[PDB]
């Protein structure tokens, strides 16, 4: 069987898709903060509650997906959205509602790609679902590695060569051709693909819920347009969500044994979003003002980082470390207080960056062993949602997606005025966030080994 | 069953006792010494007699509980003592019998409440009652970190604001409100606990044996109080039941094969009393002068401890290592010699102090990485006393008291004259004492390993 | 069963060759270099396309010798070939065409020798083959130490004491009559080899085939001594040789599943003979003009290195190691991956000699540690070409030959004009290829690594 | 059964006569330098000829305690004469030939002593004897440790409090008097040991091979104080008993396959042997005249050592690692490279003592993480000449004894003329000696595992 074939067809739109998207959130802070006027304290928030709405997007995709519309179609309906979204993109304006509203097209858009492609591979094979899953993540960090490391070089380079505003909009245009190489690969490579389908993929497309998908996506571009653009809508979104979570824990608390092992195990899993939003929000910042982007081993320039192309490592670590797991693993929800005590090592990476270096910015060092374990508790405590336990499952996404925002309000912590260009005073800022965040850390990981007897009275 | 529920009440009243004793204990020694005008060296020895009275007290109230009286109204008896004697804590005077009433109280209550509690949680589970005494350890655990992390902060706060002698009752009578806390949740969960009894449970009371045990109770109160005020009398009553130890070894060495081995692991464990005894004597005093309380990581400022707290990372370090030697056991009395090489390592951490900082006063991360070794050490070695082989059970409970008290005594080989209190002299001899400690505890390391093929012998 | 015995024969006599020969290649790129007047570029270049005609010379020889002639007397005319060729290079002559004509003599004689001595160690035990080649490989090892320790020194000691030319002929001597003692051993001894033969050994020697082999022998010595001479020549047959590589592969794409795994695993081999190629020609080069051969451990001066000694620590920590990992490995190509980080450590130690030891000649202790991680490397990524998938095989050997050349070329990277006798103006450009070579080792660490999810796929 | 109870009087005596026989070893290359007018260069050869009389002394004894004389009796024969000899230590002469007599008394009363007590200890458990044996090391090891450590006090505190001879000669009545408390006790335990006997002690006392022995041991005393008093005397001895060595090998090889695998780890044996001797004789030395004895841990006061004290750490280090070998070796000649490589790091340990501590004096520390060393290689390659293939075993006694006068000879690559009293001038020939024998011990390493593959083709 061939069945390979098809799935081959699917992880290089899928690659591509994710060049694109990671090509776009490499630039997506420093887009903020260093061409549009925005003040940090501001572009953390958006970034936070637009990272909140692609998070839980997938959820009302991959349900349209295979319930509304065929997931082949509504997949490549999002990845034909994703490009209008990063075509918005290009197009060199200083205008806040043109970022925004390329922003909201991006949250439809991958709401309606990604848990289709996903969703399709689970179809192919039926369960070694894990190996394809396997080869299919895999396909996604090495794509997203190359869009990484180029998007943002490639802003830097038409900077320098075409001056001011070209470099950001062709890395976007960038993002935007990734997309379309994949849905041309995909209309010449979609004959693998037409055996496996959904359950409306059987019949042809129904109008009726293609308009409807197609009004209310629009109106939901719009709704998440106006969350991000004040952000006041986005506090008390985010609020009612809140009171949502806990309203779903509470009157499920009045059933109810068990639960409580996972209700433990979802304020863990906020603790941990809180940790790693800031890897993509004020380790970016601080990466933008106080790394020395020249790079050396053992006293030799080798090359001058672009402050984007650090956040290309956390895919590079995950692909150096998951094999090194694998095998130490041949030769137990306590392994979410082990991810906490590797993100406290982590953050503790950071501070130990202000003792060596000091000329207003740390080494370039810094960003490599910091993502190393970054990445490597993200590696340890990643897939926790998919073993919870239906109902619930909703108040875990929401959830997950309020700690991305609240892990952007933690973010305005280290948050530096625009007046203040000196980096021998924004460093203090920096440094001490992240001590004592990695202190909070150390604090979860006291919290998850000394509960861990409620998870063995559990099982 | 529901006899989960049962268990949680237990473990409920039982944290707000360990919440009231460990918030007493960790201002006990401070309270001699700063507020009252105790010299070190005699606050060193009142603690370590009434540590030595407090340790063995739960042998008389253990059985008390079950062959005289109830153990759930016995248990009940000695909370309502405890109250009164964290009352009697909480009135403000520097009177030495005030403080030595309620001592004397706290002694009685100790032990006609702990063995009952713990007696009645093996009642509940008639034999997984190893699963519920973790999950009733770790409630202890995080109940007196609670309160060692709070008690010493409200004796701060409450001084400051309040001027001077307010701190110190106002911490005592929070341990009493905690004891009274408990009170009233059993008071309103005591239905569950009414199914599982004792003995004498099953009769109502008989007054008799209660005026029996309250003018007992009452007579040991007096009988403690004085043991505590003279030294001199707490000595003698330690030689007496030291040569009744020695006694009891004596006659049954008369008969005798393997009891020898008993013997020897009894004299390993009364040199460990005499090392785990001065992490609250000496190390209290040592933390209260010589450790700068600024706390800061990578040149950070956390927070500015206060001495006492110190000794609520004793229970922290329990709940973060217990289960790391769970997973490590996975993947031989002579644990007691890595217990030993552990206590080594820990004075070896404190004389390690006076090198790299040098103010007067040490780092104060040597509290943290000396109490993990402290915690480690008594971490493996506790519970050697319920594996011995009856009466010798006395002999062992005694020799363990009594080693409360002589530990006592060495820590008076660093007892500072009140006329110095320069910090750059206090140091020396604190250091001098920590480090011929450990060398004390390489000797012991030596002596467990090379009376091992002796315990090969006796299996 | 006296097997054992005639194993005895062929491995003295394949001691001694491989003692003539690692005598000789210690030597042969400081000879090109010193003695001759070649600029380093040159003499690297020319030893990198000999050390490919060598590498790919034992498929003609293994093939004549059991299809065409005897696997003994094959074996036995490339051991004359090889005296003839070391016997050419003792004569004193500053010839170019001397030294060429002899280097293909060597070419020819190894590609007789080597594989039919293997071949019939492999006839003698019909399969425990690998315990008598771990022994074999064994003694290939003791004596190619014993050589490479020696005849440095002979050059060292003979042109110290006889003026300039004496010493480096006498060594290419020593490896001449070492040639002759092993086959002095085999004209006493092959009598326990008589039984064991090939499948033309069972008849006598066909004339018409002995002046073929004979008359190409020479045809093919020429061949090579021109290959050599002109670089140009080289690389015009490098590419062509390329070129059908990439013919052969894109040939059985057409087909055609799990071949691509070998073809990656093919890609990595001719990225890992770059890596070990460069420790024969610029880390001898290196270790010529900036190592301090004065060798001191702690302070006491041991004796003082000659640069071509240096390669003798390649066989030594292989005999070192081999048991460390046979115990470590009791008690999965991504062992290339595991190579290549090795590899790579190993030229970051190399770039940390910059740091510490700065005279312009870093310290010798950098070349201990070095050929420890290069051998260490080489020895857990060696034997993947026997592994592989007939008609490949050519490529897989086409492949790893070029890329001795390739190899060679990269080492050209750090070529020092011969104006520059300052070493600490050496220095840099050997420490900064090092150091961007390592860069690259991480580079083929993270491939390795990354790509394992295809080889997992493939099994 | 109570034949604990007899094994407990054999291990009773044999701990006291340990206990004489090191409190007289730490201090007889000291007493001969010291007190006697011996340069070290000859204080040197004259114990390491007595340590192989020594050594190789048991197997004489050995087989007339179990064919001549009875083994209790001939164990009791070599203890009196044990007896005569530290009395014969003990009278305050510095001549020459007093304690020549002493010294070959020690020799033939050691030889008829130990082989015989460790003869019955075998008889009395007729197979865990190896239990025994364990129980019987460690009783050796706590006596020879106290032995070591009060003699040497002894001596500095006598000849502090009493002037010039009575400290040594009244260490030499110690070890006497511990030689006669073993035969009180004896004479009031031998009830036990009456029933397990020798073949001979069935029967009455021979009186002529009583007088035998008697003379023979007179002349063996004779024949032993003249092998020490004439250095050429003992040189030819060990010549001709080398000759007679290689005489049996050869003799041997004449017939012959894996005796040559013996005949490696003989010769790795008598490596072995010239490094551990070294720590009795140029160690001592070297902690006699380059070893500040104050010994401060962390700034600290301990105490003062002597440099015979520090040979107590060699039965201290047992203790404390043969239990870590147990549970380390449970989670082959092999383990001779380990013990070669651990006796490298050891002399590298003194070699490193040149380089952190200089005032002429190395640490003290030196001395204790030397022993560590010394002790650990020692513990992991004894027991090899137990294991070997009955005639051969002469040859291997030999062999061993022969070593111990060659590493006696090794020792005097660092012997001090006695008119250098500097040690800033003495620390270079001691820290040179020992950093070439760690690289001569390292080249052992390297033969032992080169040479493998010829272990594994012999099993």
């Amino acid at each position: 069987v061939s069945k390979t074939h098809s799935f081959m067809t699917v992880s290089l739109i899928e690659l591509w898709e994710r060049f694109g998207y990671y090509g776009m959130q490499a630039l997506i802070v420093y887009f903020m903060v260093q061409r549009l006027g925005f003040d940090d304290s501001r572009a953390n928030l958006v970034w936070s509650a637009c990272a909140a709405l692609i998070y839980v997007s997938p959820a009302i995709g991959g349900w349209v997906g295979d319930k509304i519309l065929g997931t082949k179609r509504t997949m490549l309906l999002g990845a034909g959205i994703l490009s209008v979204g990063y075509a918005l993109m290009t197009v060199p304006t200083e205008n806040t509602w043109f970022m925004f509203s390329a922003l909201g097209v991006i949250v439809v858009g991958n709401g309606l790609f990604k848990p289709n492609a996903g969703n399709l591979v689970r179809k192919i094979y039926e369960s070694k679902i894990d190996s394809a899953f396997t080869i299919y993540y895999m396909a996604v960090n090495v794509g997203s590695t190359f869009s990484m490391l180029l998007t943002p070089w490639i802003k830097d380079y038409v900077n320098a060569q075409y001056g001011n505003e070209f470099g950001w909009h062709a890395a976007f245009a960038v993002c935007c051709v990734g997309i379309l190489v994949g849905l041309g690969n995909y209309a010449l490579m979609h004959k693998s693909l037409a055996n496996y389908g959904s359950e409306p993929d059987t019949r042809p497309v129904n109008k009726k819920s293609l308009a409807i998908v197609l009004a209310l996506a629009a109106l939901s571009v719009v709704a998440s347009a106006i969350i991000l653009e004040y952000e006041d809508v986005a506090r008390v979104f985010v609020y009612a969500a809140g009171v949502a979570v806990l309203g779903i824990f509470f009157h499920l608390i009045r059933t109810r044994a068990g639960l409580i092992a996972a209700l433990i195990l979802t304020v863990q899993t906020v603790f941990f979003f809180i940790f790693y939003q800031q890897m993509s929000t004020s380790l970016a910042l601080f990466a933008l003002r106080n790394v020395d982007w020249d790079f050396q081993v053992f006293g030799t320039h080798l090359w001058t980082w672009s402050p984007a192309q650090f956040q290309a490592l956390n895919p590079i670590w995950i692909m150096v470390l998951s094999p090194v797991l694998a095998w130490s693993y041949s030769w137990i929800a306590a392994k979410f207080a082990l991810g906490f005590a590797v993100v406290a090592i982590g953050f503790f990476i950071y501070g130990f960056a202000g003792q060596f270096a000091v000329n207003g910015k740390t080494s370039s060092w810094v960003m490599i062993w910091g993502y190393a374990s970054y990445s490597l508790g993200e590696l340890l405590v990643s897939g926790l949602g998919l073993a919870m336990i239906g109902f619930m499952m909703g108040a875990y996404f929401v959830a997950s997606g309020i700690s991305q925002y609240l892990g952007g309000v933690v973010a305005n912590f280290a948050s530096v005025p625009q007046d203040l260009v000196d980096p021998l005073q924004t460093l203090p800022v920096y440094t001490n966030l992240f001590n004592k965040l990695g202190v909070a850390a150390v604090v979860c990981t006291i919290i998850a080994l000394a509960v861990l007897p409620l998870m063995r009275r559990l099982t």
